[PDB]
């Protein structure tokens, strides 16, 4: 991920959880975990959550494994909040990537 194409910037879709402490976790996770990923432009595959959540296996590294230990507090919790939305979002930028190579097509 020395380049990849960072997937946009969904500013945190809101993921609502409907919690207190959890819910807020992802609400702050939209900031140490990001509302963006790490990858390059696809549309060339079928899977989503193949590319996808790989792209997160480099977005919520990056993210989780110094951006957490700068001193934040992530839990069980943290990585799925985190991973969940980094990697739906790039799912989501995955359907979006599919169509921006048919814009930029």
């Amino acid at each position: 991920l020395g380049g990849y194409m960072l997937g946009s910037a969904m500013s945190r879709p809101l993921i609502h959880f409907g919690n207190d402490y959890e819910d807020r976790y992802y609400r702050e996770n939209m900031y140490r975990y990001p509302n963006q990923v790490y990858y390059r432009p696809v549309d060339q595959y079928s899977n989503q959550n193949s590319f996808v959540h790989d792209c997160v296996n480099i977005t919520v590294k990056q993210h989780t494994v110094t951006t957490t230990t700068k001193g934040e507090n992530f839990t069980e919790t943290d990585i799925k909040i985190m991973e969940r939305v980094v990697e739906q979002m790039c799912i989501t930028q995955y359907q979006q990537e599919s169509q921006a190579a048919y814009q930029r097509a």
